[PDB]
């Protein structure tokens, strides 16, 4: 009732009972392990007023813990506050510190996440305010603008309005507010993102004229309230993009590659004291790996490993001669040297996971645990010369945190 | 009941009903995944006669089913016959026929070894006559010889007789058959394998004459039926080894690196029927990274990415230079190229994890399904370039099965 992680390079022993505070399954059994599985049926996202109140309790109990301030009178009132509210609404409201505390901790709780040494340090946007598309695009717009700082970039959240019946949604149906469109071609291949194909053709179907190559940013397409979503351009002056050169290869240029400099996740869902928060844009800054590897380098993806090892002139014939490895190493220099080069925020993989080790002794010590997904905080690239590689890690589900969702078109009921 | 694995690479999706026969638990529970502890208490192995005879009727069962005479006269008898053979004896002892069948088994069902494509064709050395430290020294030796083939490497396992009282136990203490010294020095630093240094010791404890360099091969320590382990030299002729070389960099001579051609895992448990061989070494051909990733580059094992980034010219002053990932990928490069030079059989990253996404669609279709391991099945290095790091894998324990052990000078009552 009291595990233990070692890592196996440094001989380091944590004890881990925060996983006693536990909730939600994982999908694993006690004879068949699933930590694998991309998105778990317990990773997916209608709740009812008797399922609130517990959530509502225990997630107020930490809080109130939080602040040094537990079982007292402004939290046992909090507890009678709520639970009148939720007789009375079949739902409630967060106050903007329960906002604040509860989203750092959705990102704290989140171990699938590398970078939660900042947990802390994250800004929070309350929408909840917001009524239409356009609010949501005029929130999305400040979002964008003060988490890229001109590449000094800032962690930040937007929290639209709690999902309530269920058909009154926000939604962005974007996976991220920023990324490259996707267009198939006459003989089948792909020009630009692989990944968007279909929202791309999505966007195009609402009436996006495309502009029809590689790295065109895409509209934001926002769902308000339930009602249909509608396109709005981010200002390209609001897109911060690095050009990504080589500091050897002058030909690096000519491969003409660009990357946006924020990663803003928004596609999915933030659970706090059992409520569901629909669009929830967050944004941090990258590691390197995310563009280098998986972006560029990924099959189904831009597939450059290709055109990259052709100019570095490499032995393609064999598949032991590892040119597919020589040329990811360089193609991932190359974006850290690019970002850093522009002053916009990247942090490589080897900094990224030592700092997670830094983090979950932390998180050991402070808190008693830190949940990791293994599978998931290990770079794609040179995972074992990263500390992590050794680092056992404990996986459980802690509240609140993010869940993924269903795509809205999947499910929305249109016009 | 009927669980789904998705490849998000390729989209292929296979169905795996095999996890239905599993028997041993995992770690996990519904609320934790331990996924990414090393050596979990279940993976580490004293059986009485009544749990005894349900193994044997599991797993005689199965054989049967495998040579298509299920439930026949010839299975009917044998049950009887071991049934009656584990009265009498509270033990029992498996045909020729099914001890390769249970030891082929075995590595089929290792979830956690990438080379599984090669299950069936495993060359059974039984060495149950055994009873000497001499006898299993030159059974060993037999091995080593055959395995080797003199560059053209084959699977092989050599199985000692099975554990009984729990007293008389034969052991072989080496990690593998072939591993280098480890000595540590006067400022506390390491020539040789790190890994290996308390092992290196309890062999000069026992009499071994080191000659204190690096890539000493360490002699065998042979626990016979419970006595006192003793020291043997394999015949240095029996053990093959690859001088590394690069194909550009011919500084990489100077280096001055070689391994053994055969990699031979020793220390570990084999399941069988309820019956356990705690001495049963196993061999088969090295992937590439294991190596050039983890031997040479885990930061407590050979740690060589400082003097070869060196010579490689780098830039080490920045961690973000990727100076680490550079060095990683040109001596793996290296160790390929020597190997295949000298027709000592090895297999890169990329082949070896191809052929295993080709084993699991064997696997989930003649057998119903394929336990792996994700967390030890992704190669070290370039993760998800190759097409394991995007396949869903459902892991459970199977039986046949290996299983650590704790170390013998542990546990062993000494004389
Ligand atoms: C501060 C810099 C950050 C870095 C370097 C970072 C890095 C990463 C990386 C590499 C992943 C793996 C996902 C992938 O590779 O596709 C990830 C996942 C994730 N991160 Fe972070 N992230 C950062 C900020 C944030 C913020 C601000 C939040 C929430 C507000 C967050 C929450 C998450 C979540 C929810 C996941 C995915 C977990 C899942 O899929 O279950 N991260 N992050
Ligand atoms: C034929 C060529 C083979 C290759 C390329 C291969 C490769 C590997 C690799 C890379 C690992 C991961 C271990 C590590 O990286 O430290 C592994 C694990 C393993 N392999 Fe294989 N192997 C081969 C043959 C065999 C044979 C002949 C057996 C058994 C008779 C076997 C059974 C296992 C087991 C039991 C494990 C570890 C599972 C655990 O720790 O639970 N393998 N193998
Ligand atoms: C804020 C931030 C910073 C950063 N540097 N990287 C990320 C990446 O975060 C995620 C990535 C995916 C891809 C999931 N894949 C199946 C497509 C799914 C998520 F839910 C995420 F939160 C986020
Ligand atoms: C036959 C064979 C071929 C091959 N190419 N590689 C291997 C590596 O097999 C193992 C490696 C380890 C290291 C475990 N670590 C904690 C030190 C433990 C085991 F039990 C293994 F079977 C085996
Ligand atoms: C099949 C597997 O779950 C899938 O490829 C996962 C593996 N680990 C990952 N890890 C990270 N950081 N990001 C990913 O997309 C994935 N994909
Ligand atoms: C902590 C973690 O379980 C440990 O480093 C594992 C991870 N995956 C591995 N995978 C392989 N193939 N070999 C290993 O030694 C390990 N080590
Ligand atoms: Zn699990």
């Amino acid at each position: 009732r009291f595990l233990k992680v070692k890592n196996w390079e440094t001989d380091v022993v944590l004890t881990d009972t925060l996983h006693l505070k536990s909730t939600l399954e994982t999908g694993c059994t006690e004879h068949i392990c699933m930590g694998s599985i991309m998105l778990p049926s317990q990773h997916t996202r209608v709740a009812t007023k008797d399922q609130l109140f517990p959530l509502a309790k225990e997630f107020l109990d930490q809080y109130y813990s939080s602040i040094k301030r537990f079982g007292s009178k402004a939290h046992m009132d909090r507890l009678e506050e709520v639970n009148k509210e939720i007789e009375s609404t079949s739902t409630y409201q967060l106050k903007d510190t329960e906002l604040i505390y509860g989203a750092k901790h959705a990102w704290r709780n989140a171990s699938r996440c590398v970078g939660r040494i900042q947990w802390s340090k994250l800004q929070v946007f309350d929408a909840r305010d917001c009524t239409t598309a356009h609010g949501m695009f005029n929130y999305i717009c400040n979002h964008v603008k003060y988490a890229t700082n001109k590449g000094n970039l800032r962690s930040a959240i937007t929290i639209f309005p709690q999902r309530t019946d269920g058909k009154h949604d926000f939604r962005v149906w974007n996976s991220q507010l920023i990324r490259y469109a996707g267009y198939k071609q006459p003989d089948g291949s792909t020009l630009g993102d692989p990944a968007n194909v279909q929202f791309t053709e999505i966007c195009i179907q609402q009436g996006w004229k495309a502009p029809r190559g590689r790295f065109d940013v895409l509209p934001l397409l926002l769902q308000a309230n339930g009602n249909d979503p509608e396109l709005f351009q981010i200002p390209p002056e609001l897109v911060l993009e690095v050009p990504i050169r080589h500091p050897k290869f002058d030909w690096f240029k000519d491969l003409g590659l660009k990357w946006y400099g924020l990663p803003a996740v928004s596609n999915m869902l933030l659970e706090i004291g059992g409520l569901e928060f629909s669009a929830c844009p967050f944004s941090g800054w990258y590691m390197g790996t995310e563009i280098g590897v998986r972006d560029y380098c990924d099959n189904s993806r831009y597939n450059i490993l290709e055109e990259v090892a052709k100019k570095m002139d490499l032995d393609m014939r064999k598949t032991s001669s590892l040119w597919k490895d020589q040329a990811l190493v360089e193609i991932n220099i190359a974006v850290l040297y690019s970002f850093q080069s522009d002053k916009v925020t990247i942090v490589d993989h080897h900094s990224a996971t030592e700092s997670f080790i830094k983090h979950m002794e932390n998180e050991y010590r402070c808190r008693g645990g830190c949940p990791a997904d293994w599978v998931w905080i290990v770079p794609p690239m040179s995972g074992s010369i990263t500390p992590v590689f050794h680092q056992e890690m404990l996986n459980y589900r802690l509240t609140p945190s993010f869940e993924y969702q269903p795509d809205p078109w999947n499910t929305h009921v249109w016009k």
